[PDB]
């Protein structure tokens, strides 16, 4: 039906199991890599950094606290959370 994610309890585990944002941070991922641009590495650094770090992310803030979140990168996932979040939330 949809992709099968290859998973498993392998370390170290995702800390932020979050479904809004593990998906919209691997949607930008591929996409980073589809536009084949600086974006694609400083991206899944950030991707790593923010499921690697156990703090409560409930908004872009916690985002930026992150140094691997370029400046770039914390417009456009502050936005990316605000623009889902207006549309409906869920």
């Amino acid at each position: 039906a949809a992709a099968p994610v290859r998973l498993g309890r392998k370390r170290p585990l995702p800390a932020c199991p979050n479904p809004l944002f593990v998906r919209w941070l691997t949607e930008w991922r591929d996409e980073a890599t589809r536009s084949r641009r600086r974006t694609r590495f400083v991206f899944q650094k950030a991707l790593r950094s923010l499921r690697r770090y156990p703090l409560p992310l409930r908004s872009g803030k916690e985002a930026k606290i992150l140094q691997h979140f370029g400046d770039g990168l914390c417009r456009m996932l502050d936005e990316r959370l605000q623009r889902h979040r207006t549309s409906g939330g869920d």
